């Protein structure tokens, strides 16, 4: 039943686009102008993040899909999709703050978005489609309750978040919904009230088939298995996403959600990291490039190693007078100048090819 089985991902030309028109034409050295050209090859989750993407975006990747597949792809193409537009996006930090707030007819403006994707998803029933749901979200609702704007947003996160997994249960498509990292649901003391979260969840969305587990380490920067814990994660005993994973799957299932997972590598390829603290997530200096993704993961809980946050891609400004502007951002760990998040951050790009594990 791993959806990642029996297809190969495509790599989609928004980043394929960025590698060769932003990054490239800055990069002089002959063998890393190569390596770099490799990079875009390698077949990240397209997000999206705006809602002008649906039409656009998403449409497009999954027509050139479909023409490659009718054209003979074999194993056959699949779709990797982030939906990443809640209102009051991103409540604990200003760095991801989205187009649209609950104030402001959010939630009516998302249910729409999340009706358009239904749409183009159902005419698309050709391309198995693979989707992550709304990253930190729900772990915002799990730890960030001290924090108006999550408090204040949570009784809507938890009606869009099942409206999306009703909505997109659809046979071709399968869902992981994101479930932080080691270093934030991961702690012992985060890690039951997580899994009873999450489990109720899936229990009162009807347990949609497409639902096959959770995502972890998204935009973040942890290991999947490492000897020796990383400095910076001491003294959570859950310090990589291995033990995250073999330690939550048994409380998940308890609770009668028997949830497979995926984990985001793109930029964990360089153990330990230049994080300072493990809270550290903006821009992290000391990173690389980590495993490619595959399905060959050699862990009974784990359907696929994946690049969710593709690489190169601002985490946030660091722009101290902008109106996204999140301390974080700003630390000595973090490379500066960045731009706004999610736009191309070309030093960084570079710093993750430098120290790409494997190599390019
Ligand atoms: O309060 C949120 C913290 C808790 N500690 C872990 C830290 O990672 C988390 O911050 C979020 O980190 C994710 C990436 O893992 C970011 O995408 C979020 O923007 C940030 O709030
Ligand atoms: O992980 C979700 C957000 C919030 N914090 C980490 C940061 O990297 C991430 O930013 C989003 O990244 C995606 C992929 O690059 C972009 O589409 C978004 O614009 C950006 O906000
Ligand atoms: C979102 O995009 C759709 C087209 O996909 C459009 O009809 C709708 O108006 C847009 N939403 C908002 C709130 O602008
Ligand atoms: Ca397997
Ligand atoms: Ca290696």
């Amino acid at each position: 039943g791993n959806p990642f089985e029996g297809v190969q991902l495509w790599a989609n030309n928004y980043y394929r686009s960025e590698v060769h028109t932003l990054a490239i034409p800055q990069i002089t050295d002959p063998a890393l102008r190569a390596a770099a050209s490799a990079v875009a090859e390698v077949p990240s989750f397209q997000w999206l993040d705006r809602n002008v993407t649906v039409d656009t975006l998403l449409v497009q990747t999954l027509s050139e899909i479909r023409e490659a597949n009718q054209a003979g792809a074999n194993p056959q193409y699949a779709a990797q999709i982030v939906v990443y537009d809640l209102p009051d996006r991103d409540c604990a930090a200003a760095a991801s703050n989205g187009e649209w707030a609950i104030a402001n007819n959010g939630v009516n403006n998302y249910k729409a978005y999340i009706n358009r994707i239904r749409e183009i998803l159902i005419s698309f029933s050709d391309v198995r489609t693979i989707l992550v749901i709304e990253p930190d979200s729900l772990a915002n609702m799990v730890t960030n309750m001290n924090v108006p704007k999550c408090s204040g947003a949570a009784s809507t996160y938890r009606e869009l978040t099942i409206y999306a997994l009703k909505q997109l249960d659809l046979p071709h498509v399968a869902m992981y919904m994101d479930a932080g990292h080691a270093g934030w649901l991961g702690w012992p003391a985060n890690i039951q009230p997580a899994a009873e979260l999450f489990a109720k969840i899936y229990e009162d969305a009807g347990k949609p088939r497409a639902v096959r587990g959770l995502a972890t380490n998204v935009a973040n920067y942890n290991a999947w298995s490492v000897s020796s814990p990383p400095p910076y994660t001491s003294p959570n005993p859950n310090y990589d996403e291995k033990h995250y994973i073999e330690a939550f799957r048994p409380l998940l299932e308890a609770r009668g959600f028997p949830a497979q997972f995926i984990v985001d590598q793109g930029r964990s390829g360089k153990q330990p990291t230049g994080q300072k603290e493990w809270g550290h997530w903006c821009n992290a200096i000391g990173t690389g490039f980590g495993m490619r993704p595959t399905a060959n993961t050699g862990h009974q809980y784990v359907d696929a190693f994946v690049w969710v946050k593709p690489g190169g891609e601002c985490d946030g400004t660091s722009d101290t007078t902008a109106a996204r502007y999140a301390y974080h951002c700003g630390l000595e760990d973090a490379l500066k100048p960045a731009p706004e998040a999610g736009q191309w951050f070309n030093e960084y790009f570079i710093q993750l090819l430098r120290n790409a594990n494997p190599p390019f």
